[PDB]
């Protein structure tokens, strides 16, 4: 389903939207129940907000700050009161038409929260 990233809700199971890049954190391991994963973490947004992205797997590192980004059948999470998104191996991450895109200064600081 299509979304806007300020709508976002816990446990959205198949989410598409079109954000730019804020900021792109270097990858690093992480503990699973199901062992041991590698990850890294952005933060994007759209004209309606800005939300933590945690890119898994292949997606892991792949990214950079300033670039617009459409992403398909990412998920939602619930942590520490905030909604996250993901991206794992199911999930497709394209380049995007910047064609008058938002720019960080005009993009805002209001993050999903989760009930």
């Amino acid at each position: 389903m299509e979304e806007k990233v300020g709508n976002l809700k816990p446990n959205m199971e198949s989410v598409n939207v079109t954000v730019r890049v804020l900021e792109a954190s270097e990858a690093r391991q992480i503990q699973t129940k199901n062992g041991v994963r590698t990850i890294s973490e952005a933060i994007v947004g759209d004209e309606t907000g800005r939300v933590k992205l945690t890119l898994w797997g292949k997606h892991a590192g792949s990214i950079k700050e300033g670039q617009v980004v459409k992403i398909e059948n990412a998920w939602t999470t619930a942590f520490k009161g905030q909604v996250q998104l993901n991206a794992g191996s199911k999930t497709k991450i394209a380049e995007a038409s910047e064609d008058g895109f938002p720019e960080s200064s005009q993009i805002p600081e209001n993050t999903p929260t989760a009930p």
